[PDB]
């Protein structure tokens, strides 16, 4: 019974009711950004996750993400800043989280992210701790804040509890509060709280999104280090496979 | 009858309605947002734009600008990162410009900009040439479009027509478009179209804002160099001095 | 294969997230209006609409419609207008039509309605003459517009083509439109384009809608003669029968 | 200094800008329906609340409503309901009402309203008991509600704060709430809090207004005794007079 893939009426009534909703809330969704790659099931143990549906509040580790931008930023840029050039750029996406699933604990090495909460809460995790690279200084500033611990009967992927360990921080943000920044380096994951009557959207600003993807797989490199970069790093391994490519059947 | 600035009454209503608005259509302002710093006059000739209100439909250079977010994201950057890292960052703003009004010809030598029309529509004025930098090779990949020529009949500000002569091409933005991306160094300006029956509402999301205004003047630097450092370069003289705070009597 | 009724995941992801659309868009969803009687399939052989999806874009008899008030309106009405106070009362509710979907052929004899888009586009059926009362004098002051003549190539659910016959009068409405009203005792129907990228969302301000269905069992009535009082009349026998009650298995 | 009328400029910035705040809430707004008569202020002694403007917070009674149905729904009735169809008919307003500013006590002989906050919350006062009147017999179905008792602190207008003292009864109604019901012959009134840092909006549904306005002098009366009809009873007789014409200089 362990799904293995999703079949295109699923996928589609997922992929395109949410981009319905991203429109009435008013973020610029265009036909391209509607594809198959928005739709995103995080491991093949994660597609049971359409056994009982999006609304079934149970916990595991898929979403939708409509990217409008993923801006190199690369042009006007002395050339000595060609090496630092991927820790910058500008990418704007919408991000629909259904009833206690997940985006699952990851880190990026360049990617700095911001959360805006468009409709219902965001449950975010992390560590506020970075997760120090291999003999190399770096900048620090302002860092992450503390936060608070968990709160009681968080229902976590079966399978994958342990991958969350280390994201002992947590806040849950709501529509209108400040903008919230998950800095580089640093582990971090979210979910929609399971008892929500609404799916979850939120707004995401970041760095450049260096994702040699599926929908992805068609793009001129900015600079040549650039091809073939991946900058995503899943706690969990069974999470890295299934984030490029959605099965559908 | 020259203004000389705008009373509280006038600059309350303004921006109090502007913040209004910009809660309407979902965009995160907060307490601290709403200030004497989010309503912009560019120039003492400017103030005339109070004469006959923002509803005159008067081509004037004032707008208002609430910013939710000015992220250094230099935590977490390689320390050799450091020298460039003035041309990265995230900043999330909303921008509410009122019929006729414009956001004046100017250029930024380190932050791109995009634009995401949430109310009405932009009219963008711009050059698709790079404000080339006194010897110094820059990096390229996309370039801008040429775009399409002045629609006939765009009413500039009086004393300020000359100012838009370099920004030669034309394209007008509606919500629901791709998102549109202004690279640094490059020219541009854009206004509401005159016969709007509502403020022009843009949300912008763009590299870091370097500004040493008047709200800003109270942040610790987070890079040595980024202190009282200036990012923002009018091609009318008349259009700087006021762009750094807002005479309130 | 002739499905004889909607599985109850069918059922709640069909009227859960058509629940959080109408929120996104600002229409006032309690969680009593969130239930088993909301999500509407006219007719048994009209299950079939579930056999694809209703994002198949084929064309089937189905809705959802959310009350938010029904108001009898009858408290500090002089006693004489009880026989006549069944023809006012106040009704709030948003509909929600999938591509290709429609409400199928039918009139009122004593509710008025008025319709008001809220998303996508709603193409209008109707018959610009009323349906003449058994020898009763009725009143009259605006009557209905003649409309437009039906747009070539509209696909009708297949068995129900006849029933559209009479509905010869078209208009195609979109938000901001004006507020169209369907007079009482008119031939109507609707639907939501096979090409939208967004199900139809459509705001409805009738007088009191007499409906003893499966939700509606269960409220004390405000005059006498209300009680049991149908005003539903369907040109298809075949959508009268399942407008009352969902088979949700 | 006791204003007697609304400059231009005040009115239009004001109208204009309520018009956008409607269509930025999705409200649907016609030319038309943006006139001189959407500014209201209830007495020639309110016209104070411009001296400091309607962002002051001061409690003073004025308020704008566009108005996008107010349908008679007179066609097919049967002949003997003339004489008790004006207290029916469907009519659709946006009412828009800044920080301290109040809509004054009155009820309505005829028209039963129904209230659904959009932006902001909105504090209602209102007499439970039902404005009897001379010699007749009048139904009862479910009366209305005795709610609570008034906060403390409430700022009523100089000159006015008579007009309250029956309107005892209170409840505080904001976005998502169920539609609350207004019915006819019952006193009532309401203010946007003081302390709001958006207007508030409110959707109001309710039966046909009788109401012959300034730009309502213009239209063939459905029914013989419509014909220069009225249905609004002010508690305060300063607010009857300006009511139906804004002076604007
Ligand atoms: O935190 C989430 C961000 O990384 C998103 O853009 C996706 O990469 C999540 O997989
Ligand atoms: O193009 C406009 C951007 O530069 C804004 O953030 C302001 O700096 C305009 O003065
Ligand atoms: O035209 C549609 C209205 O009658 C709705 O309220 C439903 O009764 C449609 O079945
Ligand atoms: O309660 C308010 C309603 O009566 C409105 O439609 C206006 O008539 C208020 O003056
Ligand atoms: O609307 C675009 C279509 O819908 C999505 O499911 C994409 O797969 C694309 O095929
Ligand atoms: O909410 C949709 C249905 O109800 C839930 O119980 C899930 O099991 C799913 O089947
Ligand atoms: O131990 C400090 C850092 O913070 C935690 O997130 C760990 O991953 C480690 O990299
Ligand atoms: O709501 C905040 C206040 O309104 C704005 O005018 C700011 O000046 C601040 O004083
Ligand atoms: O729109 C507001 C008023 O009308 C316009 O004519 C302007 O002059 C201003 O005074
Ligand atoms: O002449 C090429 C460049 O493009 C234009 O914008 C000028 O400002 C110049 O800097
Ligand atoms: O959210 C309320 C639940 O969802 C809907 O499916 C109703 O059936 C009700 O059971
Ligand atoms: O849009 C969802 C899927 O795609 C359509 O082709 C339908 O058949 C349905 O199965
Ligand atoms: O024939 C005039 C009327 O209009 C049409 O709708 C028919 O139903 C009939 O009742
Ligand atoms: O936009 C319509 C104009 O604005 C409003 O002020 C009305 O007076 C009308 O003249
Ligand atoms: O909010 C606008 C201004 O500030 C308030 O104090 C009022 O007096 C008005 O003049
Ligand atoms: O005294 C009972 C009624 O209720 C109150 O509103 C009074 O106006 C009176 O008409
Ligand atoms: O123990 C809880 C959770 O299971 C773990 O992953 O993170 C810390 C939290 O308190
Ligand atoms: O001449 C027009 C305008 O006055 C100038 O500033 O830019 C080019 C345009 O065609
Ligand atoms: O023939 C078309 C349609 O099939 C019918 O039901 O109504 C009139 C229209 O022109
Ligand atoms: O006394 C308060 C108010 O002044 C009056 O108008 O209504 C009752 C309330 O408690
Ligand atoms: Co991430
Ligand atoms: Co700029
Ligand atoms: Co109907
Ligand atoms: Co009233």
């Amino acid at each position: 019974s362990a799904r293995t893939s999703i079949t295109r009426r699923e996928y589609d009534e997922w992929v395109r009711e949410a981009a319905a909703l991203g429109k009435a809330l008013r973020y610029p969704i265009t036909e391209k950004m509607v594809n198959d790659s928005a739709g995103i099931v995080f491991g093949a143990d994660q597609y049971d996750a359409f056994k009982n549906g999006m609304w079934s509040g149970e916990p595991y580790e898929a979403m939708i993400i409509f990217e409008s931008l993923n801006e190199p930023a690369v042009d006007g840029l002395p050339t000595g800043a060609a090496p630092y050039a991927e820790y910058s750029g500008l990418c704007d996406k919408l991000m629909i989280v259904h009833p206690g699933k997940f985006c699952p604990p990851h880190h990026h090495g360049r990617k700095t992210e911001s959360y805006e909460v468009v409709l219902g809460e965001m449950e975010v995790f992390y560590s506020p701790t970075p997760s120090a690279e291999s003999g190399v200084e770096l900048l620090n500033f302002s860092g992450m804040p503390v936060g608070s611990p968990w709160p009681e009967g968080v229902a976590l992927p079966k399978g994958r509890e342990s991958s969350y360990e280390k994201l002992t921080s947590y806040v849950r943000l709501r529509a209108g509060d400040p903008k919230f920044v998950m800095h580089r380096k640093h582990l971090h994951a979210f979910r929609c709280p399971p008892d929500s009557d609404v799916p979850l959207v939120v707004r995401q600003v970041s760095t450049y999104s260096h994702e040699p993807t599926e929908a992805a797989a068609g793009n001129h490199a900015p600079i040549p280090s650039w091809l073939g970069m991946h900058d995503n790093d899943f706690v969990s391994d069974a999470a890295n496979t299934g984030r490029l490519q959605t099965a559908i059947s």
